[PDB]
C-alpha cells in the first residue's frame, strides 16, 4: 500500500481537506464530520483526521470529487468566524 499524498487547506471561513486515490474499490466514499473529527471511509483506505478548531454541519459545505484527476476535496464551514486551523498540514496524528 501507498500512502496518498493528501493535503490540508484553510480559509478564514471554511476548511478544505484533498485525499488523492485511484485504487477506490468502493463505487462511493464516506465522509464524517463531527465538532472536529473528519474521517474518510473508503475501501480499505482509512482516513482519520483531527482538526485544531471546529467545523459546523449543516449539510450545506462545498465540494467535488473527481476521478479523472484522481482528487477528492471538500470544503467545510467553521464554527466561529475568523477561526483558522493553524499547522494543518503540520499537525500529526496520535495513536490511541
Amino acid at each position: 500500500m501507498l500512502t496518498p499524498a493528501f493535503d490540508l487547506s484553510q480559509d478564514p471561513d471554511f476548511l478544505t481537506i484533498a485525499i488523492r486515490v485511484s485504487y477506490a474499490r468502493v463505487s462511493e466514499f464516506d465522509v464524517y464530520f463531527e465538532g472536529s473529527d473528519f474521517k474518510f471511509y473508503a475501501k480499505p483506505y482509512f482516513l482519520r483526521l483531527t482538526l485544531p478548531g471546529r467545523i459546523v454541519e449543516n449539510g450545506s459545505e462545498q465540494g467535488s470529487y473527481d476521478a479523472d484527476k484522481g482528487i477528492f476535496t471538500i470544503r467545510l464551514p467553521k464554527e466561529t468566524p475568523g477561526q483558522h486551523f493553524e499547522g494543518l498540514n503540520m499537525l500529526t496524528a496520535l495513536l490511541a
